């Protein structure tokens, strides 16, 4: 109903049926254009035809260039204000904040930005109405997982991005399939502006919308909404990506019992025709994607990828811990991606694949720093600022942010069952870190509890100090920026598992790729070696005796380590457990968890740190 003609906005749908849509999606659809006015309403169907012409289409705008070296890829170059995720500009609104993030005891809370009901409710009217004015509508219906699994959850996302809805083909299941599958069911609701209606009111950089100065991303769980506006960006307008995957989803995990996680899955088979799926949490480069898609260097060996980046993990009535990978894609970190790091992502990015922020080759092909392949003579580069750019030029061809965004379905070593409804059964969970020193290569967790303490007083190197200088970050369990809810409620979440009814608790590990000697150089060799510290870990999941006990953990026996063919490794150094350094090390996590966490720190924690101090004064 309406006494005039501005709400029923049939007239301007462009692809698809608003009588069509479920009564729930509809209200979302037409009150969201309501506000946004936009000028079309595209309903997406997920056809290749729809892909491909709005690939052109972006492709005559001067938004994206395909790349002729390859079948059909593509590159966007964005404005340099827009390159990353900026977390001062994420948020999560609750009515109380201590919800959101444990109250510290003195300092900031570095574990979420809550935002009040009040502030966002500002902001909101502040940035969205008319926003959309003379662009497209977007309607993407989208399943994070297989259609059909039990561990699937449905989004619907409302962008003025074409980018965007290019990208969520590849990084999400989306299309008319998911609306047949959803009808009258809850989804997530997610609503995405560039913040550029036309006509523009500031400069167009690179054929890049965007409104740096008014960023803001939102997320409203307990209205089960995201809302997302300034940003083109990656983790800021993919709303499956992060936004829905991790601080959404584990907000939904807590209420329903399972578990939404910053991890890759692999399945590793050994020489005697046994598999194991593995999870691991590592925060940014410590080389997930490279883990997740090994090439083992260890003869009868095989990982295969289920995914890089999301798990979602629930206890089945049988106690077995299942994990879907909920994405389609992998969004991977372009930079230091070479056939040496990781030739299977070299093998699935040369089709169907888009880039965003690499340089591009007279040729039509790609290049970034870290690629470490020669260019034939003649070929030259143009940097992702779109200037001529020579290896010599002291600014990097790639910005160290940029990215492949390419189907999970193309890498050669996807899992068979990457896309099984049940999931996978996970047997071990890996946590890490880049600890130039003292962290030994690996160790194994006392108990499940001293594992979530592992996970919580995970450490890494930071890219920078942000002048010359390195730092040591917390990030428990790779989930620093992405908890949709208070750690400690999340540990105590962690904790709780131990006492559900037939649960199959994984093993937990922690492991460190990057210890390096007295002259910084690194102990272990990595890459498809790191196949050697995996076959540890499978037996030790088997039960096999190939533990000694240390303050930290169990660490491999006197020769358990696999280290025929590497020569002479320093096993000594590369295990060493040092007094003073653990001394100080359970001292930084007392500070950290006691500032952070604060009330809210679950007693078994406490009670692990105490255990951990304790057997480091026996030294
Ligand atoms: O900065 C961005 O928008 C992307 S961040 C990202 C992308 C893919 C997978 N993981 C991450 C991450 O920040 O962990
Ligand atoms: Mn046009
Ligand atoms: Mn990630
Ligand atoms: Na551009």
């Amino acid at each position: 109903p309406q006494l005039h003609n501005g709400l029923d906005f049939s007239a301007k749908v462009i692809q698809g049926s608003l009588d069509s849509l479920p009564q729930e999606v509809r209200k979302f659809v037409e009150g969201n254009a309501q506000l946004c006015q936009p000028e079309y309403i595209h309903i997406c169907d997920g056809s290749e035809e729809e892909y491909g012409r709005l690939l052109a289409h972006m492709q005559e705008e001067g938004v994206i260039r395909k790349l002729k070296k390859y079948d059909n890829c593509w590159l966007a170059l964005t404005d340099p204000r827009d390159v990353a995720r900026i977390e001062s500009k994420t948020v999560i609104i609750t009515q109380e904040q201590r919800d959101t993030v444990p109250i510290p005891k003195s300092g900031q809370s570095q574990l979420g930005r809550w935002m009040s009901e009040e502030d966002f409710e500002k902001a909101f009217n502040a940035r969205f109405p008319g926003c959309m004015k003379g662009r497209t509508m977007y309607v993407i219906p989208f399943s994070m997982g297989p259609l059909g699994s039990p561990l699937a959850k449905i989004g619907i996302e409302l962008t003025d991005s074409p980018y965007v809805v290019a990208s969520m083909r590849i990084m999400t299941r989306m299309g008319t399939s998911v609306l047949e599958a959803l009808g009258d069911g809850e989804f997530i609701k997610c609503l995405h502006s560039v913040g550029c209606p036309l006509p523009l009111k500031k400069p167009l950089v690179n054929n890049w919308a965007c409104n740096p100065e008014l960023t803001l991303i939102a997320h409203l769980p307990d209205r089960r909404e995201i809302i997302s506006f300034g940003s083109g960006y990656g983790g800021n307008s993919l709303l499956g990506k992060k936004c829905f995957a991790l601080r959404i989803a584990s907000r939904l995990a807590k209420e329903e019992g399972w578990l939404a996680e910053h991890m890759l899955i692999l399945g590793i088979t050994n020489p005697e025709g046994k598999k194991k799926y593995l999870a691991a949490a590592f925060p940014s480069a410590c080389g997930k994607t490279n883990l997740a898609m090994m090439n083992p260097t260890l003869p009868g060996w095989k990982v295969e990828c289920v995914g890089d980046d999301i798990a979602w993990m629930k206890f089945d009535a049988q106690g077995n811990l299942r994990a879907i990978n909920p994405e389609n894609g992998f969004f991977g970190v372009a930079p230091g991606t070479s056939v040496k790091t990781n030739p299977n992502a070299i093998k699935t990015i040369q089709k169907n694949t888009i880039f965003t922020n690499v340089a591009e080759t007279s040729d039509g092909g790609v290049y970034w720093e870290g690629i470490d392949e020669p260019l034939a003579p003649g070929v030259t580069i143009t940097s992702w600022k779109n200037k001529e750019w020579r290896p010599q030029d002291e600014e990097p061809c790639a910005h160290p942010n940029s990215r492949f965004c390419t189907p999970a379905s193309q890498c050669p070593i996807i899992d068979p069952a990457w896309e099984s409804p049940e999931g996978v059964p996970i047997e071990g969970i890996i946590f890490g870190g880049r600890r130039p020193a003292g962290v030994p290569l690996v160790y194994e967790a006392l108990s499940w509890q001293h594992g979530v303490f592992v996970g919580a007083a995970m450490r890494s190197e930071a890219t920078a100090a942000a002048h010359k200088g390195k730092v040591i970050m917390h990030d428990p369990f790779a989930m620093r920026p992405f908890f949709g809810y208070n750690f400690g409620k999340y540990l105590a979440h962690w904790l709780s598992m131990a006492h559900r009814p037939a649960a199959k608790l994984p093993k937990i590990f922690h492991v460190n790729w990057f210890r390096k000697d007295k002259n910084g150089k690194f102990l272990w060799p990595g890459f498809g070696e790191n196949s050697r510290v995996l076959e540890w870990m499978f037996g030790r999941i088997e039960g096999e005796d190939s533990a000694k006990l240390t303050p930290i953990g169990y660490v491999p026996k006197e020769d358990a380590l696999n280290l025929k063919g590497l020569g002479d490794v320093n096993v000594e150094e590369l295990f060493g457990i040092s007094k003073e350094f653990w001394e100080k090390e359970v001292e930084e996590i007392d500070k950290y968890l006691e500032d952070q966490v604060n009330a809210d720190l679950p007693y078994e924690i406490e009670r692990e740190l105490r255990a951990l101090k304790q057997r480091i004064s026996q030294m």
